[PDB]
């Protein structure tokens, strides 16, 4: 799909058997999702954005379905206001910017 | 131009007679540039990002050149780590997401 930017670029993602909406963020290096029930082990980690830093939990090789496109990568879980799909997962679904 | 996401989507912008690099951020509603010499009036404003909020100064109808494409719109100035070009300006240079 092509996506204009008049509205937030929100998509439907399936991660860990659950359905959620996330924002495609070309400006995020990482993918950060709000508190959720995820299976597996993890490691503590601090990450920054505008406003400061937040503590999240790192989960590697997690399966995720973004608009039907499957991908496996690191996902971070913590106190984020919105679910953010970063370039780590965006490169995997062949997502480009165009103008 | 088409832009893959393996590297940060950094572009060259000309704003206020000065040259800078900014990140094309599909996940930013607004355009936030780091402290810089801008002409005109402004209004105080708090905005949010992942780690909390930051106080910036709002400047409306500012001219900006992103990769040769001219655009006029609101730009926010404050303690941001990187210059962010938000959807307000991205819609103006006809920028889309694709996959
Ligand atoms: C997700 C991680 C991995 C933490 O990366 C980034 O945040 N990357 C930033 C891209 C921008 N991504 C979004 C992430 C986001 C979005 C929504 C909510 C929470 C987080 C953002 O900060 N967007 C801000 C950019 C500044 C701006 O637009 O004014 C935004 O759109 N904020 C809105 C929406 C908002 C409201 C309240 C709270 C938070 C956000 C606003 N109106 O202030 C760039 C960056 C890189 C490194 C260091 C600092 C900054």
């Amino acid at each position: 799909p092509q996506i204009t930017l008049w509205q937030r670029p929100l998509v439907t993602i399936k991660i860990g058997g659950q359905l959620k909406e996330a924002l495609l963020d070309t400006g995020a290096d990482d993918t950060v999702l709000e508190e959720m029930s995820l299976p597996g082990r993890w490691k503590p980690k601090m990450i920054g954005g505008i406003g400061g830093f937040i503590k999240v939990r790192q989960y590697d090789q997690i399966l995720i379905e973004i608009c039907g496109h499957k991908a496996i990568g690191t996902v971070l879980v913590g106190p984020t206001p919105v679910n953010i799909i970063g370039r780590n997962l965006l490169t995997q679904i062949g997502c480009t910017l165009n103008f």
